[PDB]
């Protein structure tokens, strides 16, 4: 029975094969068939290419050796290479054209999800070309999804030598009959077949995957669209910044490029962005996913005033100062969405771009108490229930597992009646003691929120709602302003509190506003519809935030 | 007696004054004198400019209001503005041309160093222009050096209104007679003078500084060249990455731009880079100053093999993987310098550029034991003393304060005889019990190293020297390679162990190698000669690493 899957890189996990380019160059340049391929494999196990794949020499040392082999092969065949023939140019283009074979990666991810140990086994080189970052990015993206990456130039062994196969088996801690091996080179399949491994000659991906599902008994072809890559908390870079003597802010950090600061809502975590963090980093951004003040590993002071918008925004400005960031793009959800619109109004020089999920920008009414306003809309009653210190903490902290299982549900799965929460006496009065697991979350994801909220509970988080009067007074100073920096508003069709129609007048205050809209999406936008959130944010970041 | 110094931004801390540009534009365009200045101050306390400085409106909302005032002023004066007249263009250029007045900043730094509370008090705007980052960068660089930054648009008050002065006094917790106030606008000096504050009308910086030193009794003009900005550990962003189950790596992070990874030597800390971190971040780089494995907040496993070059390099590759960095520029010193040359040889795709301070690249001799080699040179004897587990730990951990005070000394201050350390019985046998403080370090800086080394001691650090045979075997695999990625070798004239002449043959293995050389510099390069280290690294980063 199989428990390990091994994939080659070129022609298997990455397409088109760099190898296929030598054949193409010959044809484009009307050179004799297999001339470039013959010069490439010249000297066999003693040749430049073998020394290169074993890590004896680097790619830049190999370029002149290949050019010389092309000369010898050319001389013998009584032909001539054109004046502008560049091995460097041919390979730069080939390596640059090679992209991940997404369906092969998805099959590898599915096998790993079902308990398989996965590995990449490749004949590769030490790339010291000025344009080496392109391939370094490709390897970074690919490798994260596998248990092992075995590279010939690092191990000093090459396919088809039998030793690399014995090395692979030892790395996998598996007998050859427990391993399926996919390669596009028949010669490289042989030794694995010889040991007793299941082998798949990969020509077209589709047939290889039919062969792969036939031998594993796991469906890999025609499967539903997969969820974006998520985060394992223990595999992230964790950052800590002291913004004032008693306040430290925690964040998770992934990627290089423009800083994208993610601001969660109530009662959440940096982990609410788990499906966006790998996607935004892969799209070319430096992601900073915050634990907002009162949450997770960030400080949670008890005082109500510590959570007014003015204080929260000032601390986020200090957070940037301490990291040496002149700006960040600010992306918020729910309470984080409210914070990001205020960051844009009061600190435009520090905000590269602003985006909000569900939370619209509504300017303070100077003629109405913020309290009067909340009372008018029956959907906002839960916020009045939150006013009295201790009441909501008691109910929310009673059983953490039940709290997050009852809250984190899709639009249909809703177990809570938010109509007269106060009169009913609580949020969970008609909710089961043991709520069923929503299709949006696993038991493990719930347990992460449970463990996070064990540190400070719900006081600091609830205090975000206990500054209605302070926030309103501060917001009134901005009544003559407009948001004129790049801005994105993302509405969710099925958010029954933060309804799409609440955002309808935003163009009066943000004239250049861009929009996104998500069908069949509830309040928990990021985990409800991860794929669409990522697609909307990536598209807007690439056009408006660089 | 004075204990507080207050500086204006425009025409005081930053030059040329943006105000002076309106006068210049009038002259360049042959417009009537004071036309642009008259349109700028139009309506006085009720005008657009006052609303802008109070934070009522943003700079982009103000641009059209200013254009209209220019039209009215123009009409009255029976003149005409040319077809291509752009307020936006004039201000974009003015703000962009405005740089920090370095001697004014240095005086402010000197006053703060001598116990003064310092503040910036400015009439400024909420900048929402597409080019706002330029000024955000300027404010970030300036503000870090002051106790307070008071901005009119944030406080809703403006100079010369008396309330902003009373606000300033309350922020400073100082009576007006304890405050010196520097401003380039006589009208804005008046209210501070009226309260009893010492005021300085700033025209030319030099005269203002003579007036400033006359009233403070502190020398500010003609003082020695100041040391670069250093790091306060508690004010940094601290990062933590788990690279394997029992290994976590700690780093300090500052700046945006290409990742620059700093690798210290033995027996050091991320803090050995304190004078480079703010400079490299200010030069446009994302600095990652490491605590190397065995040091500070990084894990320190006991096993010798955990510290061989192969393991250390692999973990640094994983460190990049976990942060989502396809590459970093690697800059090392002493043992970190050795690690960076090996990062370049074995992982060129992950290394954007490589630089070393003191440590040359010398290829392994396959015909000589690494032990034989070390013994041949009497300067390397201290490494033989380090071989036996426990001996050097006992001497180095005995009294931490004495250890760092004896080690961290300039070339002349040297208290250690490194000639036959073994025969003498130890490094500190002829060293005093209470060494004097070197001119390179304060008592506080020593105490930081003392507290850092209290966690894991010297075992993990000493283990870096206990893998001579493992390292040599691994290095021998690279004997056919060349370093062809951008590389910088920095020699230190007075390093008696890592002598400049040991680097003489490096061009045979790194043909495109760049060099730096530091006169009168010992082994502790970064703190011995901070200014010159920064100048050499910044110049090489801007030309070779982007
Ligand atoms: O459709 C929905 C469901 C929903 C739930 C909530 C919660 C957040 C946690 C505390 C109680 C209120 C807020 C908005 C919406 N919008
Ligand atoms: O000029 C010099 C002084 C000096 C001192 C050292 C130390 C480092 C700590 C452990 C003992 C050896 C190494 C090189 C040099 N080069």
């Amino acid at each position: 029975t199989l428990r390990a899957a091994v994939f080659d890189l070129d022609g298997v996990l990455a397409l088109p094969a760099v190898f296929g380019v030598l054949g193409r160059t010959e044809e484009a340049l009307a050179l004799p068939r297999g001339l470039l391929n013959d010069a490439f494999q010249k000297g066999g196990p003693e040749g430049a290419t073998t020394r290169l794949m074993k890590g004896e020499i680097t790619l830049s040392q190999w370029i002149p050796l290949m050019e010389e082999n092309c000369r010898k092969c050319s001389e013998t065949a009584k032909v001539c290479l054109p004046k502008n023939f560049s091995i460097k140019e041919i390979f730069d283009k080939a390596i640059s054209a090679r992209k991940i074979n997404r369906p092969m990666l998805q099959a590898a991810l599915m096998l790993r999800k079902k308990g398989f140990t996965t590995a990449i086994l490749t004949n590769t080189w030490l790339d010291d070309r000025a344009e080496r970052d392109g391939l370094a990015q490709l390897m970074c993206e690919l490798k994260m999804h596998f248990d092992f990456l075995i590279e010939s130039c690092q191990v000093g062994m090459v396919k088809p030598e039998p030793q690399i196969y014995k090395f692979l088996l030892d790395t996998l801690k598996a007998s050859p009959s427990e391993v399926v091996f996919l390669d596009d080179i028949g010669a490289n399949l042989k030794p694995a077949r010889d040991l007793g491994m299941v082998t798949i000659l990969v020509q077209d991906t589709d047939t290889a995957l039919k062969e792969l599902e036939k031998v594993t008994g796991i469906q890999l072809l025609n499967t539903p669209a997969p969820l974006p890559t998520s985060c394992n908390p223990s595999d992230m870079s964790h950052g800590y910044v002291t913004v004032k003597p008693r306040v430290r802010l925690h964040f998770v950090e992934l990627g290089s490029g423009p800083a994208v600061c993610l601001c969660h809502g109530f009662p959440e975590s940096w982990y609410s962005w788990r499906y966006q963090i790998p996607a935004l980093a892969q799209a070319g951004y430096r992601v900073l996913a915050m634990d907002m003040k009162g949450y997770g590993e960030s400080s949670a002071p008890p005082e109500i005033e510590e959570y007014c918008m003015e204080v929260l925004c000032k601390e986020m400005v200090t957070f940037l100062d301490k990291l040496g960031l002149s700006q960040a793009v600010f992306i918020g959800h729910d309470w984080g969405g409210m914070l990001v619109w205020y960051m844009a109004l009061f600190y435009p020089e520090r905000v590269r771009a602003v985006a909000s999920l569900n939370t619209p920008f509504i300017p303070a009414n100077p003629n109405m108490s913020p309290l009067e306003s909340i009372k008018a809309n029956p959907v906002f009653d839960y916020q009045l229930y939150f006013q009295e210190p201790g009441v909501a903490e008691a109910e929310l902290e009673q059983n953490l597992s039940r709290t997050f299982k009852s809250l984190f549900r899709a639009s249909d799965e809703s177990v809570l009646s938010m109509h007269k929460v106060c009169e009913a006496g609580g949020l969970f009065v008609n909710s089961p003691e043991e709520p069923s697991l929503s299709r949006m979350v696993t038991e493990e994801e719930i347990q992460f929120y449970v463990q996070q909220f064990k540190k400070s509970g719900f006081r600091g988080p609830l205090n975000w709602y206990r500054n209605m009067e302070r926030n309103w007074k501060w917001a009134c100073k901005s009544l003559g302003r407009k948001i004129l920096i790049p801005a994105l508003m993302v509405t969710a069709e099925k958010d029954f509190v933060l309804v799409p129609q609440m955002s309808q007048h935003m163009e009066d205050w943000i004239p250049h506003l861009k929009r996104g809209h998500i069908e069949d999406c509830g309040h928990w936008t990021q985990m409800d519809k991860p794929t669409e959130v990522n697609q909307i944010l990536i598209k807007w970041l690439d056009s408006d935030a660089r």
